[PDB]
């Protein structure tokens, strides 16, 4: 199935279902919740929230991620901070890549992305 609504209240189960669809995808499981401290590299010092697919989800459990921007910028913020401090790997660069693109796709189905 895939979520389509065109309202204020509803973009909460679109955002959210977005997320589902996002956090689904072969390459979210690096964003399938919050980085460590013995684990990450060092996310405490240039990643403080990245907001993965976890909290940015806990959040929009609610209206905290549903304008367009706050969505946008909470799926981009988990991207593009993971990318920041994740150089040239191999799959951890590459997956936020495709997720991100499978995001902005999912994005669609809400109007976010829209003007």
């Amino acid at each position: 199935m895939s979520k389509e609504p065109r309202d204020p209240d509803q973009l909460y189960s679109t955002l959210k279902s977005i997320l589902q669809q996002v956090k689904s995808h072969q390459s979210a499981w690096p964003f399938m919740e919050p980085v460590k401290r013995t684990e990450a590299p060092g996310y405490y010092e240039v990643i403080r929230f990245p907001m993965d697919l976890k909290t940015m989800s806990e959040r929009l459990k609610n209206r905290y991620y549903v304008s367009k921007k706050l969505f946008m910028a909470d799926l981009q913020r988990v991207f593009t901070n993971c990318k920041e401090y994740n150089p040239p790997e191999s799959e951890y660069y590459k997956c936020a890549n495709i997720l991100e693109k499978f995001f902005f796709s999912k994005i669609k189905e809400a109007g976010l992305i829209d003007k």
